[PDB]
């Protein structure tokens, strides 16, 4: 039979918000993960997909999952450059100072992109210049 897991996965990646609830509703774990440690959360957070974002966060997901390479859903945003999924991750108790299996934290990540709006937010919330 199907994978309600890996649905909500490619649910989350896709933003397809309506599914995403849909699919949680019948029992996918909102925490589900793929062979590399990535949650619904750290798919929504890299695809730019805010309400989705939001949406798993009220329904249980781990703000501060890690995968593999020890990258927390925050890394991925400030990464990439998502300001408002930033914010609203570190609103839900995001780690500022997690740092991944490379040593970087999201404010390192963020700094090296130039995503200099989510350098001051980072800085503001805490991010230790030090970590």
């Amino acid at each position: 039979g199907s994978d309600l897991g890996k649905k909500l996965l490619e649910a989350a990646r896709a933003g397809q918000d309506d599914e995403v609830r849909i699919l949680m509703a019948n029992g996918a774990d909102v925490n589900a993960t793929d062979a590399s440690g990535l949650t619904p959360l750290h798919l929504a957070a890299t695809y730019g997909h805010l309400e989705i974002v939001e949406v798993l966060l009220k329904h249980g997901a781990d703000v501060n999952a890690i995968d593999i390479m020890g990258s927390t859903p925050l890394h991925l945003a400030a990464l990439i450059g998502h300001l408002e999924i930033v914010e609203v991750l570190l609103k839900h108790g995001a780690d500022v100072n997690a740092v991944d299996t490379w040593g970087d934290t999201p404010l390192r990540l963020a700094a090296i992109m130039g995503h200099l709006e989510i350098v001051e937010v980072l800085l503001k919330h805490g991010a230790d210049v030090n970590a």
